[PDB]
C-alpha cells in the first residue's frame, strides 16, 4: 500500500515520489517537486493525481512507465503548463 | 484522508509532512528530512509511524501536539536516536 | 583573513517557488553564486561578458541572472527559460 | 575577470545523509561555504583562527570543519555536533 520510487527527468532532476493505494486502487501520491513537498489525490476520470491545494494546482500523471508534471495556475484564466514530461521510473 | 501539516522543530527546522488516513485511522505519513523523502507506516501498537525501509528506519510520532523524529540504525546491536524532539505544528 | 562578501538572498518566482541563493562577491565584483533549484545544489561562476552567472559544471549548465530585482533561471543542455518571473524577497 | 575557485563536494554521513557542500576559495585561502543541511540553504565565512567555518546567520548559528575527508556538523543557539561521521564522496 506504501511504495517509493524515484523518478528522473529531463535535465537529470530527481523527483522522489510516494504512491498510496487503498484496496487495489491509486489514492494519494506524495512529491517533492520544486522545493515543495506536494501532495496529491487521485482522480480516477481524469486517470492523474491532483494537488490537493487548489491554490497551488500540480497535476501528476504515471502512465506506462513514464511520468508527467504538470500545473495550474490559481486564476480561472490560466491553461494548464507541462514542466516535467521525460520522466521514468529509477 | 490527506493532509499536509507543516512541524517547526529545534533550530526552526521545519519538516513537511503528508498524513494519509484510511477509514478513521492513521496509515501512512511522508516527511521531508535530512534532506530525503520518508516514507513511514502506521504502527497502531506502537503508536508511531515507521520507517517501511528497514535500512533506514526512522520513526515519527505525533501526540497531543507534539512530535518527535528518531531513528533506529540498521544493525541489531543499534540503539534508537532521537533526532529532533520539539517539532510543533505550524 | 579575506572576508568576501557572501549574502543570502531568497527569490520567489513563478508558482511561488522559492529559489534560495548565496551570493559570493570579491573586490566590489560579483565572483559565485549557489542555488538549490530542481532539487540541486547549483554552483556557478560569474561571466561578465555575459552579465549572468553560469553553472561550473558545463553538463548540467544551468544560467541566473539578476537585472534589477527581477531574475531568470535558465538552462542549456547544448537556452530554455525555466523560471522568468523570480523576484528578490 | 576575478575567479575564486569554486568546488562542489558531496558529503555521505551517519544515516547515509548526504550533505551538498559548496566550496569558494580566495587567492589561496578558505573564504565561504554553503551547505544544504536540514532542509535549509546555510551559507558560512570561514574563520582561519577557529580553522572551521561559521554560518554568517549568529541567530541560526551552524558551524562546519572538514579535516582530512571526514567533517563534522555543529550547531550553536547560544556547541552541539549534528553530524559526526561526514566523509567526503
Amino acid at each position: 500500500p506504501i511504495e517509493r520510487v524515484d523518478y528522473i527527468c529531463e535535465r537529470s532532476v530527481v523527483v522522489p515520489v510516494t504512491y498510496i493505494r487503498s484496496n487495489g486502487a491509486p489514492a494519494a501520491a506524495v512529491l517533492e517537486v520544486e522545493g515543495k513537498m506536494v501532495a496529491l489525490q487521485w482522480h480516477g476520470d481524469l486517470k492523474k493525481y491532483v494537488a490537493i491545494d487548489e491554490q497551488d494546482s500540480y497535476r501528476w500523471a504515471d502512465r506506462g512507465g513514464q511520468a508527467t508534471l504538470s500545473h495550474l495556475e490559481a486564476d480561472h484564466t490560466a491553461k494548464e503548463v507541462t514542466l516535467l514530461s521525460a520522466c521514468r521510473a529509477d
